């Protein structure tokens, strides 16, 4: 998976979800009164609108990726291998990370916030199914300050980072995926200056020979490098239908295709679904592996003070424009 | 530009055009009886029928990529500081560049027969306008036999190369971008077995770990690479509308983002359009740097005995769909 | 820096100091009875002897690596912008950055004992004059092991070392878990599993190295070593293990003019140590020496109390075969 | 194999060798007077005086790397399963593979003069006794350079912008190759990377961080055309000589990394170093860190015997006590 805060002009906060099976995930409005039963927190009754993907279980959200009407994100991502999540404790705040998008986005309204408020919290074991594990997650928090943070949860405890690349995918832990990226400090769009061997007329055969080394892996290190170049150099100062496009051709240059990240015999990772929510408007945009197309879906034009979940179908099938048709006249 | 044959069960011909400025392209139709007039060539009033993506001036289809009606399948890319070619000379057949794809398609129905008849052939220094350069190109040529060639015209003459690998970028010369692929023998899709370090329990964190340094620049190698990559590891065995769909993802694998190949300041290459044509069916299937949704033309619901260019929209604005 | 434990039959430890100031380093051994006085710790009157490489200063060794009689050996590394030292303090055991190798080359004999005897260690903010330099170690033994000791902002580390090696930045653990991502590299040719069905053009040996690291930078170093250890020869007799050392050390050597640490100012491997821990010989060359020279600490009178001093940085030593 | 010409005061030819099975190599000096019987183009017993690596049999010196006592030099480097020789024939001057070195050092002055006679010349498929398949690099004083391959399409000479050589591909392949590095720079690039973000540039060199350190052909190729065009320039005899000897160990290949067969290994079997405008070799092996030195103006190069001295070596350690 890859997650994004891209600021041109609006705030644009949103995932690829990048996995080998589906889940049941939909568009899913969570309005101000739905109740929320929390494992090991007072229900809310009454709290901040939301929207984003998740997938509907016993009328309960398990969001993957979502925003509140007050212009805060939250998007947990795959952390296999790297998370920990820890028994329940009385003196701890604790949240399930089934429920992590859900509380965040019910109760807070800004990045500062939930740093601020993190300090007291155990991310719980707990899972929603009984007898079936959590799935090991951390998040990406963004907000219309156009800054981020990265919350994860390991064997040292839970950690609360601040972003400088508004970015995020999967293992290993933050620090070391920002300790990578200077790794690649010599990268750049264009042609390099020649000081590599001053004095020699090099062929400088293609375009962008500066960006000969940067990464087109599926792994999570190689997606990270790629998607912060592409992020960092989006075009800025755009419109909404323009910025909507530039986010989703940001999240496009990691996409994992079918056959190129094999997790098993003729078993493939692949981009199921590109999620891109507007902070400012509360309106999410989406496409599929199975269709090209943008789809909008305006939590505003909702009514949010009702009380039941609203769901569109996420997954579409390829949605061609036929230009030509049988010649009649 | 990156270009592909995709052979999936059908067969599938196209590419993505990056660069910094469109020259006008629209998706045009040439029915049998247009008549094709060539700078050394005789005129062919009488030809297959072809569908791509082509600027038109004075009444003339300047192809880019396009299939004819019996399956054969060329695209010409950017081949700027490779490419040469020469003035006419009598004892060659002299095809313009611009003109390449054009005859080709209009005389020629497999890659076999291209490469037959490609001889004696020069490419021309001819230029479609007066007093404007030929771009300089090199071409995939693809048919419904799952395979391909390469056509180069450089310094040292014209070459035709068998493609094992059905894709094509930009420079360097053909034989050049085939070495370089053995510098990533080592890829795989999935984990590599731990002979880097024997004895040794590699952290194998991540999934796919055997892609670590597979390529994701900008620049022709990488994107050849890459592409050569994922058409090879692509799906099989698909219906018309999965196939597609997969042809779009190979491309998209190594789309240009505006701002990540600067060709001068504030000046960048990106991907214009995609475009995918189905050899047996004579369809073509495109999109574009501004709209994601997939757009098609049936080149058989026109008239093919006509005389007249049949002309389509390509660029279009971002064709949203409002769920709510 | 580079640090490794090489084990063909005997066991080698030492290390390349790249940099690019020379602090008046020399051979050093410290016999049994020199009193050592640290800052914070008891005297040590009688100890166990040492031979490594030094600078003295007021009759007081300062060991950049070394290794005991008993066959502990303990190398120091730059580790700048990663190493934290703190106050001292009542509740902890407080050994000075500049005093670990001294102090623990005095005190203990095997890598198990000094990891059970770090858990109360704090290494000390105590400079040597009045700031210290940051630092991290690797500690090995004969029994082929070692372990990493980083003192960083979380405190004071030990981690055990798979790898066997150490140059300087990031943290152990990140240096760990970047060797996955070369997972795929092998000595020889790789199997075609990248494109399945091509036959690639295999133009060079080693392809399965193509993505090996060269660079001058600490993970490159690092990745490079752990592979030119692991597949070292073994069962080598005293010789022979020490050349292999040399060569392995030689793999990511730093040459003037590649590590440009300011305006014309270079970080270059200014000597390479080689200390075999059975038998106390410590074997060194340098920059402007290529031939390799030897002290052995036992024929030295280790009951004795003052520090023995030979030259480490000399002159190249040609040997010139004909004359007149 | 790894052959530079590094010129920074005096001018200073060689190589490493690597492989994984020597072939009776020793230090070679051919006077003047030595006849060199060639095997398709008159024999010569006046000539210019050489010294370099060779393995001899039936008193031939079979060169691996020479210079003349003029300050060219000339190193075969292995091309396999690119190069090809070819049939002898009537109307070219054929100049067999293993004789190319011998005959381009006896007869030839500048880069420029062998330039100029290769023009009609034949690559000829003759063995001494097949022929390995090698390429050349041909250097002189001016600190220049050429590239002379025989392939596929036939004999070709290529001026070399980075005065280094090592194995496949074709050589305009390599050059092609090299552009791929132009991002690489010695210290810390300036972060036009991400601008706005500071990274976490936590070690030196860090514009080295994608510089080749493979033991494959273009790896060995893009490393030391980087460390020979940083090299010191200015020194004098000794200074330079180490400085070349480091440039080549900066691609040397230890036992391990190459594996060519089932516990089959190419490593860096020798190093040589030519000073062009003394004549002295330089050399050290695989198992002599100690660098020897044989200075062909101390004999007799009037004469018509070869002299020889033993390359390998034991590892001579200084032992201090
Ligand atoms: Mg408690
Ligand atoms: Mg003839």
């Amino acid at each position: 998976c890859t997650s994004i805060l891209y600021s041109p002009k609006d705030h644009y906060f949103g995932r690829n979800l990048d996995y080998e099976i589906a889940y049941g995930q939909k568009v899913v409005i969570t309005p101000r009164n739905y109740e929320f039963k929390f494992a090991n927190l007072p229900a809310e009754k009454s709290h901040y609108a939301m929207i984003g993907i998740a997938a509907v279980a016993n009328n309960t959200p398990l969001y993957c990726d979502a925003i509140n009407e007050k212009g805060l994100g939250v998007a947990g991502l795959s952390f296999a291998g790297q998370g920990k999540y820890f028994p329940v404790v009385e003196d701890k705040k604790n949240i399930a990370s089934f429920e992590f998008i859900s509380y965040i986005l019910a109760t807070y309204e800004t990045v500062d916030q939930v740093k601020e408020n993190l300090t007291d919290v155990n991310i719980s074991d707990v899972s929603f199914s009984k007898n079936t594990p959590a799935s090991e997650l951390h998040w990406l928090v963004g907000d219309k300050t156009g800054k981020s943070i990265v919350v994860e949860s390991d064997e040292k405890g839970l950690h609360v980072y601040d972003n400088p690349v508004n970015a995020l995918t999967n293992a290993p832990l933050f620090p070391q995926q920002l300790t990578n990226l200077a790794n690649y400090a010599a990268v750049v769009p264009g042609q390099p200056n020649n000081d590599f061997l001053p004095g020699v007329d090099l062929k400088m055969y293609s375009r962008s020979l500066g960006t000969h080394h940067l990464p087109g892996g599926m792994d999570s290190e190689s997606r990270f490098v790629k998607v912060c170049f592409a992020l960092n150099h989006a075009p800025k100062d755009s419109d909404e239908v323009e910025s909507v496009t530039n986010f989703f051709h940001i999240l496009q240059s990691v996409e994992q295709v079918k056959g190129m990240d094999e997790v098993g015999p003729n078993i493939f990772e692949y981009t199921m679904y590109t999620s891109c929510m507007n902070l400012e408007k509360g309106i999410l945009y989406f496409n599929c592996y199975d269709d090209s197309r943008i789809s909008a879906v305006d939590m505003n034009k909702e009514d949010l003070s009702s009380s039941d979940l609203i769901v569109f179908d996420l997954f579409k099938k390829q949605d061609i424009s036929f230009i030509n048709h049988h010649h009649h006249h």
